[PDB]
């Protein structure tokens, strides 16, 4: 037997003029943040866990995705964390993310670390096309907040 | 863009291969790393210090081509039977975690050896498709398990 899949982290920060009160209510609102996400579809919202579903354009990977996950940690309006999973039509995600909101000249630093596995299809393509795609999704999320916040 | 990311490929092999030796001749060369590094290609050195051992080899491997170092250490042992190998490497572009586990079993007469081999692989070796790592880390394998043959 022979067997693999990958393990990922992404770490980061970025900044927006709105106060951490305000960016904090909007990401832990799923149904704020939903529309932040390129490719969105619909949201669900219940108990603090969501589910939201995305069509992806990221791609080599394509198609209906869904992502189901919950809030752990959420002390307002500094930390949060979100513990969920991410499946296509032939890959699988598992992840946890933890974020930080602090004062930053009157607005906000928002400073965050993503952790997961990848099963499935995915876990062949290898981290040089997989941490393009990835990119790009974590840059199209960001500027989403920064369009829902509206900044600019 | 202030995130960066890293991936990095699990890993899990198993395997069997018979040898013309007892299991006590068989469990000794595989528990000393004087013996059982020369079955490495590319092996340079060792340096054992007890049950802890520091191996240089220069791969051929490869894509992965080069100076490579191995540092390891048995942290389980029963002494006709089992032994478990915990360590990491580094090449000039890939690092390694790792732990392998084998147990040296009896058949027809001689022995059998059955191991496991599960590894976190970063850098290059992680950032190339899957597809292709696995090829070459089945081929340094073989040629692991016919060098452990022609050193009996």
């Amino acid at each position: 037997a022979g067997v693999w899949g990958l393990k990922v982290r992404y770490e980061g920060s970025f900044e927006v003029s709105k106060t951490p009160e305000e960016v904090f209510e909007f990401l832990t609102d799923p149904k704020r943040f939903s529309r932040a996400f390129p490719g969105f579809k619909s949201v669900e919202v219940e108990d603090g866990s969501f589910t939201i579903e995305l069509r992806l354009s990221l791609g080599p990977l394509r198609g209906d995705a869904r992502v189901r996950a919950s809030f752990e940690d959420l002390e307002k309006p500094s930390k949060a964390t979100v513990k969920g999973s991410g499946r296509g039509a032939g890959s699988t995600l598992d992840f946890t993310l933890r974020f930080a909101v602090e004062p930053s000249g009157g607005g906000s630093r928002v400073s965050w670390v993503f952790e997961g596995n990848v099963g499935g299809l995915a876990a062949s393509m290898g981290g040089r096309v997989l941490d393009s795609l990835a990119r790009r999704m974590i840059n199209d999320v960001i500027s989403g907040v920064k369009r829902e916040l509206g900044e600019a």
